[PDB]
């Protein structure tokens, strides 16, 4: 959709240098590479769990400090100023914390804004958003989520965990820090995009597991996002990482909050225990659940749609960082004022959202007055909608669950009245169902969310109902608007590939999808020609088919290989011309950041030399016939994580190039 | 490995007829095909659950009848004959039930022998074992498992559920019964191997879910076996089927055993509830668990190895059906005698294995004397080893879990003695760990088994230890011998593709793997030539590349398509010669069973005619370069479920053919 975004080189080039390295590795007499992958996955899990522990502990302590300071100060300030004076003071306190958070996000690292989940979804899809995996981004994300939660915004701390795990996985796998310019001479074999994308999948799964105490759910989330060929080894490693993440979080928290290692804190949010007779559903109740799904599908849409409009306003008028900070402060102040009006009219805004969700799930039937619960539902709905897109590190999972739990507990109260206090009409069960439905409507997650809800709930039997609502919420929701993360991905104009091609696509063939004419390089090519092709500012192609150079062959453009701009740049830098032989490490040294063609200097004498690309080109590029259905091209492209696909004639002559933007256009 | 086994045509041929059908389907103005897939998955789940209910209820009633008959008869027979007389009578009773079961297996349908899991694994791998999915096979399997369990063999009823679900999925999806020669004019679009293999995956997942009450575990089992490109839609449907299977089983059983629908019977085997303080592991205990894994890895090997030798004897000397029935009777009699000696020396053989496993898991610390528990462990180990390969419908999961639980509860008793009755040294927790370790050693299942154990246990926290043991059991076990299901697959000589190619395979290239010379067909081909190629009894190739026929092109064997023996047979039958136009249904009519080439009659005048294969050939065959690494060929072959892969020159001239046996040879 936009050229700002490049793509990962997931499909490794099995060139001659790579095969030489593999021969030496096999001769090594021991395959330590897999053991190193395992050690890296363990470290990823441990570090993600420790990040979750840090956030939880710091948030708890700072929230306690805010509560203590205001509890001490209210007497003094209300004695003379009055209630309104204390209202203003507390609102300014919240605004100040949110101000620091929004400053660090807008003025230092705007990528840190939000949960990070859309960015990680794009990364696992195969698109590289500029600063998603950086040390600065992780630091800003963690600090900002702490400051946002302490600042009393309608936000949650679960979402940033996925992004933090992804960044940790990308970082520690390399063995070196580009930001700190420190190289630890380890894990050099894993300085390639394939291994990095595997480790990031592990890290995202670990983040989900630490967030919700849902290991299998995290594994399934990573599998969904990747949408690749099945690798038993990688899935098992991801499972290992997720398990260690949840284990580390639980153990450390148990040692902290309690004085024993007994495991009672699987995740950052813990729903509770639902193993009771009152929380048992009958077949007669299955239709009822489905209906709530419809509701969650509609309300969710109304959420997303509203945000869309809000987002546009922010793109039009709140583009500036200073205005962004001011808007975040204003939202925080209005949230505080709504809370005060709430609290003084009633006789949860001060309390954590997770505790409110738990109480809604498990409190006895007569706990809540319907009127106040509905007021909270409406106000929190509109506040969460007005908070998602702010330049603050925050998530939307817990807010969505809270909204759903509230209106589900209202539905349960109404059912209990209508059914004369029946055991089957228990408000907490319907609160859980409503939480699932609202989260599904706002975010269209199906398998991973079902498994996550089952694990957090702790019951496997509740999965079948949770499934049916999550189904319906999607089916109804997709009727009106697209999902939140998708919506923001479209707005950012990222080239995003969906699970499958548009249904009416068997009509289309690669001939329509492919791009022509194609810029190709002869196997033995003049240095000047390569320099001119790469130096062109009209286009910034990063993959070039390598065609026959000998005059003997009949083929006009017979496909011999595919080479990349990065490899050509390395070769030109090292002046590897036919007129010290490179090793696969020499290419890995440039990684991740490759010098621009402008940097390389090629003298007119050197411009007349030649480059032989046979030793460095990918000898075997993936190829499709020109008369091939679009679904097949899409399936092959997505499954293998290809960056370039070559469309050829019957005679194996290059006729076109299919890339990510070629397949993303149709929708 | 052997030519007795063909392969599924999972990769659909997007020929002209298929595209015409898709255009008409799109013009239909409503896509009911997906809705029909959903309805079929729901029916699969319901029917699998009902099969599980039938087996459970019938087994319970018949076991009660046996217990009542013997309880009444022992007084009368022991009064005059003595204890030995009653011993003989009861042994003969068990032998008679096992005799009926073994007769129906050996003399009617030998495929029904065993769990069916190896056969379903092969089917999902892509190999077609002759009678795996047949009505007769399902009937025999269910009856035989009932008779084996009622006959007191060291067997379990869980394993046949996977096979039964697979057969149901294959059957009801077609809309017609070949065995009963009845056609219900429904589900005609799904009479192709792709849809059948998807439905069978759903059915296998449903079987696992009904067996262990583990929906997600069943989904993961199916995903592991398929090892294909990720399809969100298919995975979601499989999840739907598994959930409905467990729900139906639980609901029906609750209505039967209780008088209320309250859900308390998720699966055929139910471990129990482990949410207690005594069943809580510490970090200090993590190493201990690992050690037990090693034990489970070693013992499991000793199991498998022994069976191997036994299997050989049975292949050499107990090949005959009558001898097979006699051997099953002898094993049953020896099992009964061991039970009697057991029972009279002590003062579980009469009791169900599942109840014994549950009691071992949950009974209080002082329940079992170590001496008798060890005697049972050893005797049951050797009896289960001597029972797995019998011509009786049976499984090995529950026996393995029982063995592991027994020696794990011995390990826990020893730990309690050594640690002076510590709370951390609780025998039941170690019994669960030992069950997992022994099952892992005997069967090398890693992810699906971990998730299944977590769900059956009901605790997510126990997964991390259960993982570590299951890891170690595999790593140690693979050091000595291969897994049981694998071992039997090798012995049957089925061409089985593993998850990845041998590690030292980058050295090999398609040129080594591919088969030459290749038998190809010109696009316009003489009918006599096709008849001769298909009539050859030297080879039975089922896939033929279609090369250029026009003299104009330079290519000697330019690849234009791929056609199949079945399609050619249909065309010859309908005399579709250039010298009524077929519809995609006409090919589906022959499916599943295609007439042999011998059946078709072609007159000498017709032999001189021509066939144009363009409208029917697969216009776009998957292709790889001759200079391509074996890992890549293997990855593409396994991910896309290909039956044929064409290896071509730089000029796109056919040079070789890679099939399943080509890639399975290297090991
Ligand atoms: C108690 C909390 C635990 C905190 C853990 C923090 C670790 C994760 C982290 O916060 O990051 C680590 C930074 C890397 O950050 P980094 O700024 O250098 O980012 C580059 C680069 O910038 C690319 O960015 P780009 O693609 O945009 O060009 C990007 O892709 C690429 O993945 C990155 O390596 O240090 C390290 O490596 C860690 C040293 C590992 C060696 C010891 C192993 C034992 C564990
Ligand atoms: C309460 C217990 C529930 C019992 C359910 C039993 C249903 C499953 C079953 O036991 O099987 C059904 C048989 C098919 O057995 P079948 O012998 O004809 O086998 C052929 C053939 O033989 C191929 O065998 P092959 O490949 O070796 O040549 C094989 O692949 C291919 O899948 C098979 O269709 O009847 C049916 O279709 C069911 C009618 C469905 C229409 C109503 C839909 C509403 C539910
Ligand atoms: N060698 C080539 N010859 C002609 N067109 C090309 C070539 N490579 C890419 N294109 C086309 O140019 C357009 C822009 O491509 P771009 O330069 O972004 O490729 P890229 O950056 O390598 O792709 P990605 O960033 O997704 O890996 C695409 O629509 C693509 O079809
Ligand atoms: N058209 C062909 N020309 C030459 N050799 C072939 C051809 N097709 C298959 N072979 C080779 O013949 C051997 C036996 O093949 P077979 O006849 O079993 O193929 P098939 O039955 O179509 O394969 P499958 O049963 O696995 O689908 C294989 O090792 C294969 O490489
Ligand atoms: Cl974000
Ligand atoms: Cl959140
Ligand atoms: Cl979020
Ligand atoms: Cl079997
Ligand atoms: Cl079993
Ligand atoms: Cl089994
Ligand atoms: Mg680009
Ligand atoms: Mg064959």
């Amino acid at each position: 959709l936009s050229l700002k975004y490049e793509s990962l080189d997931y499909d490794n080039s099995e060139n001659q240098l790579f095969l030489e390295e593999e021969r030496r590795i096999n001769h090594a007499a021991f395959r330590t590479v897999e053991i190193k992958r395992w050690v890296i996955c363990a470290m990823i899990g441990i570090l993600t769990g420790l990040v979750a522990c840090f956030i939880d502990i710091v948030v708890e302590n700072l929230a306690g400090l805010k509560y203590r300071v205001v509890k001490d100060n209210i007497d003094k300030f209300t004695e003379k100023g009055g209630l309104s004076f204390s209202l203003l003071l507390w609102a300014t306190l919240n605004a100040s914390v949110v101000m620091v958070g929004s400053v660090i996000v807008a003025f230092i690292e705007p990528v840190a804004a939000g949960s990070g989940i859309p960015q990680i979804k794009c990364y696992l899809n195969g698109v590289k958003i500029p600063h998603v995996v950086r040390l600065k981004t992780l630091v800003i994300k963690v600090c900002g989520v702490i400051l946002s939660v302490v600042g009393g915004l309608a936000v949650g701390k679960e979402g940033p965990m996925i992004h933090s795990g992804a960044v940790i996985a990308a970082g520690i796998s390399q063995g070196r820090s580009t930001s700190l310019k420190r190289d630890f001479k380890i894990f050099e074999y894993f300085r390639r995009d394939t291994e990095k994308r595997d480790f990031v999948s592990a890290g995202a799964a670990a983040g989900v597991s630490a967030a919700f105490g849902a290991p299998v759910g995290g594994v399934l989330f990573s599998l969904e996002e990747g949408a690749s060929f099945w690798n038993q080894f990688l899935t098992w490693r991801i499972f290992f990482a997720s398990m260690i993440s949840t284990f580390t979080l639980n153990s450390v928290l148990s040692v902290y909050h309690g004085n024993a290692w007994d495991l009672s804190s699987p995740g950052l949010i813990n729903f509770g225990r639902f193993d009771s007779e009152k929380m048992g559903y009958t077949i007669q109740e299955i239709p009822i659940f489905i209906f709530m799904g419809v509701v969650g599908g509609i309300l969710g849409a109304l959420f997303n749609a509203l945000n869309y409009w809000l987002t546009m306003f922010r793109i039009r008028y709140i583009h500036r960082p200073c205005l962004q900070v001011i808007e975040a402060m204003l939202v925080a102040a209005v949230t505080a004022a709504v809370g005060f009006v709430m609290i003084y009219c009633s006789r949860a805004f001060f309390n954590t959202p997770e505790k409110s969700v738990v109480n809604l799930f498990h409190d006895p039937p007569g706990s809540y007055n319907p009127m106040t619960l509905g007021m909270f539902t409406l106000m929190y709905f509109f506040l969460a909608c007005w908070t998602y897109g702010l330049t603050v590190s925050a998530g939307v999972f817990i807010p969505s669950l809270l909204i759903g739990a509230a209106w589900g507990r209202l539905f349960g109260i109404s059912l209990s009245y209508l059914s004369k206090g029946s055991i089957w009409a228990d408000p907490g069960k319907y609160a859980l169902m409503g939480a699932a439905a609202q989260l599904g409507g706002i975010v269209r997650m199906t398998l991973s969310l079902t498994v996550i809800m089952m694990e957090a709930t702790g019951n496997v039997t509740y999965g079948f109902p949770i499934m049916l609502v999550l189904m319906t919420a999607k089916i109804v929701g997709d009727y009106f608007v697209e999902g939140l993360y998708d919506m923001h991905i479209q707005l950012q104009s990222v080239p995003f590939l969906h699970w499958e091609a548009p249904v009416t696509s068997h009509s289309l063939t690669a001939r329509e999808v492919m791009s022509t004419p194609v810029t190709c390089l002869r196997r033995i090519e003049r240095v000047g020609t390569v320099v001119d092709i790469l130096s062109d500012t009209s286009s910034n192609h990063n993959g070039f088919p390598v065609v026959e150079s000998n005059p003997n062959t009949t083929q006009v453009a017979g496909l011999r290989g595919l080479i990349l701009r990065s490899q050509l740049i390395v070769l030109l830098k090292h002046k590897v011309f036919v007129e010290r032989r490179l090793k696969l490490k020499d290419f890995r040294d440039a990684y991740p950041r490759f010098p621009p063609i402008q940097s390389i200097h090629v003298s007119q004498d050197e411009r007349e030399c030649m480059i032989d690309l046979s030793e460095f080109m990918n000898p075997s590029p993936y190829t499709v016939p020109r008369e091939a259905s679009l679904p097949r091209v899409f399936k092959l492209f997505r499954a293998l994580g290809l960056r370039h696909l070559v469309v050829v004639n019957n005679h194996n002559e290059v006729v076109g190039m299919v890339t990510r933007k070629d397949l993303a256009r149709y929708r």
